[PDB]
């Protein structure tokens, strides 16, 4: 029974989150197919993915949606041909009706909710570490708790997203210097129902959440004093070797700009898919006179990542 539970819910979770055809566990479907006659894990599956609350209000791009009722179909077709109408009923509708319009990600949250991304096709991408990132952060929520937060490199806002509904921080600052990352973000924030620090926010319950430009090229002591950020964190933020000295200096300005009181904690996750990066990244901060120590690995537990390499993240003192 738990292993049908567990097959339910990464279904669930992988078309959700969009990830990749390969990445369904075909198989462990094809035994449970071959052991029961019985088509009401099918439709369970039908109900958990396509037929999905937040998929209906936030559909994802209908090519995905009829290759994986295709490929669904075609699983269903090997066992006995019970014809379940509900199947087919489904890929009628995506078919027959409506365009590609835009495409949307959901990622479901322990509090029953959801954070719907409405990222298109590299920063309009929800990178891997943005998830490890969120969970980190959701079995720490001590860390954000009616605190200020700064991202840098926000992205898509996945990671802020979830902070802003799991971890209750004072205030969040998403920040990027891409002007269509951060169109795009203002855009998710809106409809993830956060309503921005400009505009009146209301009961305090909502966390004072703003989008601001920040590039780290030319940011300021002051531009960065600005924001007063307690915690700051960055996830998928080294991408070229060239950039690790833009960040630093960034993380050097944020400590120098308040010189009185103490230094925000800074955590900085990555995907580990060249070691030549982490070990760059880490002469180069002991060089600027930042300490750092490895965060020990989280069991991966609420996401599902998109290419499951090597995670790690980094707490660095300023
Ligand atoms: N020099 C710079 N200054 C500010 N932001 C930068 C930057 N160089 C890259 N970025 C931003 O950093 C992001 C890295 S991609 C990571 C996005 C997000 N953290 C996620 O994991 O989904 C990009 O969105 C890009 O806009």
């Amino acid at each position: 029974n738990a292993g049908t539970e567990l097959l339910l819910q990464s279904f669930e979770r992988r078309f959700l989150a969009a990830r990749t055809l390969r990445s369904f566990p075909w198989q462990s479907l094809e035994a449970k197919l071959r052991d029961s006659s019985d088509s009401e894990l099918l439709r369970d599956i039908l109900h958990k993915t396509v037929k999905h609350p937040v998929c209906v209000k936030h559909p994802p791009s209908v090519k995905y949606a009829r290759c994986f009722l295709s490929e669904l179909i075609k699983k269903h077709e090997a066992v006995h041909t019970e014809p379940l109408d509900e199947l087919y009923e489904a890929l009628a509708e995506t078919l027959m009706a409506k365009e590609s319009t835009q495409g949307h990600r959901s990622y479901l949250l322990p509090s029953g909710g959801s954070v719907t991304l409405s990222e298109s096709t590299t920063g309009l991408v929800t990178w891997d570490a943005a998830l490890y990132l969120a969970e980190w952060a959701i079995e720490n929520p001590a860390v954000f708790t009616n605190r200020t937060v700064l991202e840098l490199g926000s992205g898509a806002g996945l990671t802020g997203l979830a902070i802003c509904k799991m971890c209750r921080p004072r205030a969040y600052i998403f920040s990027d210097c891409h002007s269509r990352v951060l169109e795009q973000l203002r855009g998710n924030v809106l409809l993830n129902g956060l309503s921005l620090e400009a505009d009146i926010t209301a009961k305090l319950d909502s966390p004072r959440v703003t989008v601001a430009q920040l590039d780290w090229d030319v940011a300021t002591v002051h531009q960065l004093s600005a924001f007063q950020p307690d915690v700051v964190i960055a996830a998928d933020v080294l991408y070229c070797p060239e950039a690790y000295y833009s960040l630093v200096g960034v993380l050097r300005r944020l400590a120098a700009c308040r010189e009185h009181q103490r230094a925000p904690e800074v955590y900085v996750a990555f995907t580990v898919r060249n070691p030549e990066t982490c070990q760059l990244f880490t002469t180069y901060l002991g060089r600027a006179g930042i300490r750092w120590e490895v965060e020990p690995r989280h069991e991966q537990k609420l996401f599902p990542y998109e290419e499951h390499l090597e995670m790690a993240m980094l707490n660095l003192t300023l």
